[PDB]
């Protein structure tokens, strides 16, 4: 059983050389141990203006934004507004291209739609460009054949998922997920009064923030603090005291297993592997692989490693938890650094907290 000092000594002994080796300017880390968050901060949120990382510092979550997407989508399922078996064209009729018949919300939500591009092109800047973009996309595989990770599929899923509620994605995410969970420092658009807490990302030694883009809120655009992300991991790990019945089940649905791709199972936003597992088995994510459908989706199991990585131009994020142990970690950095380094550091910390 670890004391808070033993936790701090473990986390520092991993993060301190990591930040020097990767030249990370600032990091915020939360460990969930026995269900309780422990907070750690090092370095600068802004090097030139000498602003330290605090527990309020806002980091670009990058693709960890897709976990908020999944939970809001699972919430919509629980409300009865959508079903994953529903066709895409139900919620966007102007998608009359014959290639869209047979594509369901399930596919956009789990990257199995047949091969949408990784990013929405920079050319696309309004509804017309975006509708034209999807209308003229030619699939590479039949729906459900392969998993190909992308922003453009789960990004569209989140925008369509919220149409029954009659609410925008930002508004729905705020009303149905952020506010009920008390995530008061998690933003799609950082308010004026919070700009000063918005850390700068660093790429090649220069400060950068990500630029807006079509479907950015749904795929990569959430900013948040280490305290909120600790609460976000807490709630996804154990929603047993979430009061909203639909949000509680949405969290459960997001950790259901919808597809098997080797040793990994695709949730809604979240990804899972069986626990316990070797570090090397987490350490080709950008490759298209055959997807085996799990139908019905298998309910969540405690003995899993639930995680999501995210990156922007100037930030690297990683969150991971193992529900069987009430154990989890949030890793926020204002520099993008290699994915296997995050996994290895997360594993090293959580392996000593057994
Ligand atoms: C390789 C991908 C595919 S896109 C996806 C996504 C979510 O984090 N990232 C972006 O959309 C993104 N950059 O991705 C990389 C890291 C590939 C990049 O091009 O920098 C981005 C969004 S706004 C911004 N600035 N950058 N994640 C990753 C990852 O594994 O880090």
């Amino acid at each position: 059983m670890k004391t808070e000092q033993q936790i701090a000594d473990i986390v520092n002994r991993t993060i301190t050389p990591l930040m020097q080796e990767q030249a990370i300017p600032g990091m915020a880390v939360a460990v969930i141990y026995q269900g309780k968050p422990y907070y750690f901060t090092w370095g600068k949120a802004d090097i030139a203006n000498n602003h330290p990382v605090t527990q309020q510092t806002l980091f670009e979550l990058g693709s960890v934004s897709k976990t908020f997407n999944g939970v809001l989508g699972g919430d919509a399922i629980a409300r009865g507004e959508i079903k994953l078996s529903d066709p895409v064209t139900k919620y966007w009729p102007e998608l009359t291209g014959k290639q869209w018949q047979g594509i369901r919300l399930l596919h956009l939500a789990t990257y199995t739609e047949g091969g949408l591009p990784l990013k929405i092109p920079d050319d696309v800047r309004d509804k017309a460009a975006l509708l034209h973009f999807y209308q003229n996309w030619q699939p590479q595989w039949t729906p459900g054949a392969k998993r190909l990770y992308a922003n453009s599929s789960i990004g569209l899923f989140g925008a369509l998922a919220v149409k029954p509620s009659g609410m925008s994605y930002e508004e729905a995410m705020t009303r149905r997920v952020l506010q009920p969970l008390k995530l008061a420092h998690t933003w799609i658009t950082v308010p004026q009064n919070e700009q000063k807490d918005y850390a700068w990302g660093y790429r090649e030694g220069k400060p950068v923030h990500s630029s807006p883009g079509q479907l950015d809120a749904e795929a990569y655009g959430v900013k948040s603090s280490v305290i909120d992300m600790a609460r976000w991991v807490q709630a996804n790990m154990d929603a047993s005291h979430v009061q909203e019945k639909t949000l509680q089940q949405g969290i459960a649905l997001a950790q259901s297993r919808y597809w098997r791709i080797g040793d990994m199972y695709q949730g809604l936003g979240w990804e899972m592997l069986n626990w316990p597992l070797k570090a090397d088995s987490i350490i080709v994510a950008l490759a298209a692989l055959p997807a085996v459908e799990v139908n019905p989706p298998a309910p969540a199991v405690k003995a899993s490693w639930v995680h999501k990585t995210g990156s922007t131009g100037g930030f690297g994020s990683y969150v991971a938890f193992v529900p069987e142990k009430n154990l989890g970690i949030v890793m926020l950095a204002n520099k993008s650094y290699p994915y296997p380094v995050r996994v290895e550091a997360a594993w090293r910390i959580l392996e000593k907290l057994q």
